[PDB]
């Protein structure tokens, strides 16, 4: 019903105590062109939280508000 593959790897934000992080990657959903992800992770990557998908012109849009 739904795949998801880290096609690479950008920033880790944060990690908790439980070894959990917080990244921006780039993640490619369903075969589809990777796009950047802001997402909580487990250690090996195999269990994904809750977190937020953006275009390249989004997260674009993002960075050049808050810079």
């Amino acid at each position: 019903e739904f795949t998801f593959e880290i096609e690479e790897h950008l920033l880790t934000l944060s990690e908790n105590e439980k070894g959990w992080t917080k990244e921006i990657n780039r993640v490619s959903f369903n075969g589809a062109p990777a796009k950047f992800d802001i997402r909580a992770w487990s250690p090996d990557h195999t269990k994904m939280g809750k977190g937020i998908t953006l275009s390249n012109e989004e997260f674009q849009t993002m960075v050049d508000a808050f810079k």
